[PDB]
């Protein structure tokens, strides 16, 4: 069996160096892969129409910001439309992402299928041609993918068929994009749709990352050429039972610890519908837990990156600057947040006549 | 989980008629879903050029035979290029089939893809928008698909990897047909290439059945609306060692017998290139075996129904009825080995005075 | 694989005259492997005291009978100490069962072992010198042997750990007695404790049946020299709604037909506590099912053969007669109903009589 | 599922405890559960008669040290019979060993059973009655176990089955010894018998343990509370190809770091009659090994651990300090070669000397 390996050295390098990359210094990713539907629903929030070209405007703003981007962005998933728009000036966006250093990926998953005989569970499509896809998304600058598999909390939920089918499945993505040099973001995401509680999730999330790396060593996947992107481990949203970052932390890296194989390079997490002050404190309180952490804990946001800039946007290139601005503090705080460095609100111990100030009453 | 039920007694109630009148009364299948490429090698034999004229032009000689083949054949695969054309006076191919109550099929996979980190090792396509595909067939007036797997025999092969991909692909792909109306047509062929003898194939080939049938109950699969197309169990072709149609029949069976539930109504044999002789030689051997056969053991041939057709045509609708009749015998004689009545040279028994005869000398 | 066999053609041929000959022409098995525990609870009911002496008393009467039984019971599951005890006349009980030409078998099992993390599952002991102990037997004139799984429906029951466990176990001992020259009785056996209904029984019952025959076939066992002793599809003991043996007949057969090999010589039912009017009514309306059924569909009963035959014994030696002539009342009918050619003069639903199991108290 | 947890926080406090105290500091394990029939194998060779008395005479010596051992040694394995055995003064072994604060644990495995239709492959024995074991030695000062899984490399070997077996047979010990309150070792030995290379080893490692941590999942055990002694990767004893320590370890932590999680306290390597030399220069090497390794990487020798002490012994009473001295000296360097500590003065390749343990005639 060993006669036959999966990859060459020379694949193998150029995997592993894509990885890290993307997670070095403490950098994140910035999911903006909503499909033309998912983002209709993000500009119909702020009275804006949902075209190809208010979509392309957006986009446009996030991915022209000052350079700077590039010391807390290393990657950025795209949809295939924007893989082929340009900016105002005839810039192909992902030249504009690259002359930055910023690595640029594809969502490759084509949504989920129905699986008879269960409680209504899923599993996803998109492999056939995957090959050809992945090669020409090659050609045209993408150095990674994204395949996301979703498994639900509820009766009969997650069934082992669900568990069994999904972990395959993604093996089998993974396996493909790294014939075609594309590293593989591997999302198992457990939704947190529900009433269940904090332990009952990380239970089952723990049951779900056994079965995928499980499926990743039948498949032959190359780890150390891998990233993955899980749910942080929390109670669900119709759970009346609150929750401390530091108690979310401690579930999430217990869960990861006992699962995830060090040779993975790094693990970015979803946002999954939370408020972007959440993902952040979260993050942080993960990147303190003294646990066992062989790994980068960083982000792989949407909605935690963007709901203050598309507010700030409105629909008027005239709010450019504050789009941007809004974007460039959400990824500043969150990798700070992946360093374990994010002083919530201010740094300032207790005072009132420590020096000179000016931070008192009000306005 | 008992609470969820894959199908309803409708559901379950349509599957079954389908699957036995399929294979009542000893009729079998006609696998004409040879694709354009396929076609070309077949027509390319016979100084014919591969154009969709030429093609129709042959498959509208096999339709359009005397209704008795309704006695023989119980159903026939087709191309999905096929499934549209008509004969020479407007009417649709299907609805001529239909016309004599024989069920009309489609081919649904789309080929094989490479499995990394194996020995040549593959896995099938075809899932992506199988259910609206079938929906759509099912408007069309096709009642029962076909994928086909292949295992080989080799150096690491059949591998776990290979054999647990193949055998979920399969059952999926049989779960998403039972949902859209269509018979599934279960092919795990273990292919005939390679210089093993036959006891190496009836062990690889029960292997394989029992991973399938495994895999059709994880995924809720109606066995009473399904049929099994599986390889009859034989040397491979670079063997030495030469077997009879009982020593072939034996090996089959037996692997067949310890694998197969009773549940499953026909097991059609695929001719797997196989000389017209052979394929019914065998077929009637193994209806003659002294084991326990609780399903029909009929046929699913190609080429072993077509050869001397095609040898008949020479492009020439001059040679019509010539074509006609060569495939007329071939349905005939492999309905009576479905039936384990296939004398093969003649019916008379030792004699040169037994009555009143003709049959001596030559000419 | 297939360079290393796991028994040769010899061994495979007793294994399957062994099997053959004790269901062969409609006879049973006569359970009588009850534990001195077991044991204790039968005779404490009839008021006599659980020694070695009335055990041996009692099961000395059963097989002293006419050698007319040899008509109805092809096989006697022994306890290890009656394996090695003797009549009033210190002739060796297995002998007597050997001259009457019954085939002496030896339950194998040595109870349940918890396993953590589930609820109240167990799995089954007895691997442990398995094969020393099975060689000495075979010496000592066993010819099978006995081992039960027990699987429960309940919450969270029965899950995957404890069906894997199961049928991994039990295929480890089948591998084990067939390397000495017994043939195993593979039961697994889903407990009628609760209140789920018929088809929540059948649901489970296919489900572990087809773990239990994929497991055979990885562990290489020759079905064709086993016998296999599952429960009937019926609903829980707390279940309120009333069923027919048409209905329980056509669950179970249904079950059976999906999951068993016809490599399976028979299918030995067990009693499972209800009455022995029930078995032997439930018994011969699965013969009479219009199902497929390539396999012999016996019994191997125990308190359903040996009810009658306590009550009527009442530890007295005066009831020898009264016994024996109810024990053989009961071996009858129950290979009649073997046969489907039982018949029963007395017509009811749920109300009214059967005095004689009104209706047991259960467990 | 969640609802039925294997352990209380109490009992998962006290396995975390008892792991981490093993290995902490740099401090191995002694492997001193040679069989009697294992011993005699070692005594033989110096001349001295396999004897209860001669057993119990040396390990007497070894474990009658000064109390510096202490912080080289951090627990000791000890076989049934010496667990209460004595010193020439009366005082329990365990006693002694506990008083210097060392951890003692025993060797749970009743060795192994031949798995038919297998190339030699075995499964291994002492399931039966585990927990009333575990149970007695936790009351007799036992705070840990050790199992013992074979596996091979060669002509279909490690086949499924075997991989299989093992795996699940090692996480129901484990689940067992959790249940009493004592930490297991868990021990899945890629044997180094053959002439395979470095990376076939690699490989099949690789593999056996993905299924190890996969099934230890599925059986619900504590990793937290365990600890693992896994071969180390190195090329068979028949292969010519040379190999340095570097390789060695580059190899090991390779195969580690992609399957052993990081909740996992320890790994503590098994010698494999290996030269005393080489287990201390591979273990070095292997914690200099650039890559991540979240788990202490120490070892639990036998012979690499007691050759010298054995040779200088001799029988003779008189030799107790130089056996004393010996083995202090080896326990020592390994304490060292754990923290990556050790400093060979000396260079060599292939060639010349070490003319002690110039090389061993294996077996
Ligand atoms: O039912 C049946 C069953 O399954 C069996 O076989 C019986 O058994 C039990 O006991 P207990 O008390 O515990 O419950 C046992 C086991 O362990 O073992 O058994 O095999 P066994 O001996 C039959 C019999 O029973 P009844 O109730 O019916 O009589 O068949
Ligand atoms: O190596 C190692 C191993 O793995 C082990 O531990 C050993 O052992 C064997 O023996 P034999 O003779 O059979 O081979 C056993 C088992 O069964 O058991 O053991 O555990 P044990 O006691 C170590 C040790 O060895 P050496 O060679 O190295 O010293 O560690
Ligand atoms: O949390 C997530 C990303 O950030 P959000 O914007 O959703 O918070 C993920 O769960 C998914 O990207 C997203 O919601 C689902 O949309 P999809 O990609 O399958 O079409
Ligand atoms: O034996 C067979 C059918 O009859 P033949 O004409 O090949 O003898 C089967 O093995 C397959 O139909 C065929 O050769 C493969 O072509 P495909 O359908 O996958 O594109």
């Amino acid at each position: 069996a060993h006669r036959f390996p999966a990859l060459t050295p020379e694949q193998k390098k150029e995997l592993s160096d894509i990885a890290q990359r993307i997670v070095a210094n403490g950098k994140g990713i910035l999911a903006a892969d909503e499909s033309v539907g998912t983002m209709g629903n993000r500009l119909q929030r702020i009275k804006v129409e949902n075209s190809e070209e208010n979509r392309r405007q957006f986009r446009e703003i996030l991915f022209t910001v000052d350079n700077s981007i590039n010391q807390s962005i290393g990657g950025v998933i795209l949809f295939h439309e924007t893989l082929y728009q340009k900016d105002s000036q005839g810039k192909l966006f992902r030249n504009i992402l690259k002359e930055k250093g910023i690595v640029v990926g594809i969502k490759l998953d084509q949504g989920g299928a129905p699986l008879a005989g269960t409680n209504k569970e899923t599993t996803i499509q998109g492999l056939d041609g995957l090959s050809e896809r992945c090669a020409q998304y090659k050609k045209d600058g993408v150095d990674f993918g994204k395949w996301r598999a979703v498994l639900r909390i509820a009766d009969q939920c997650p069934s082992s068929l669900a568990i069994q089918e999904n972990a395959n499945t993604l093996a089998r993505y993974a396996s493909i994009c790294q014939q075609n040099g594309l590293v593989p973001i591997v999302e198992p995401e457990v939704i947190p749709d529900g009433d269940h509680d904090l332990e009952h999730c990380q239970y089952v999330t723990e049951k779900v990352l056994a079965a995928v790396y499980k499926a990743l060593n039948d498949h032959h996947v190359y780890l150390e050429g891998t990233l993955l992107k899980p749910n942080m481990v929390t109670a669900g949203h119709a759970c009346t039972k609150k929750y401390t970052p530091e108690q979310v932390a401690m579930a999430t890296v217990t869960a990861l610890h006992r699962t995830v194989p060090a040779a993975v390079p790094g693990i970015c997490f979803l946002s999954g519908g939370m408020s972007e002050e959440d993902a952040t404190l979260n993050l942080n309180a993960i990147n303190l837990c003294p646990l066992p952490k062989p790994w980068k804990l960083s982000f792989s946001y949407g909605r935690a990156l963007q709901a203050s800039a598309l507010a700030a946007w409105g629909g008027k290139a005239e709010n450019k600057k504050a789009t941007q601005e809004a974007f460039m503090k959400r990824a500043v705080v969150n990798c700070q947040a992946a360093k374990g460095q994010y002083v919530h609100t201010g740094s300032s111990g207790a005072a009132s006549t420590q020096s000179l100030f000016t931070a008192s009453y009000t306005y």
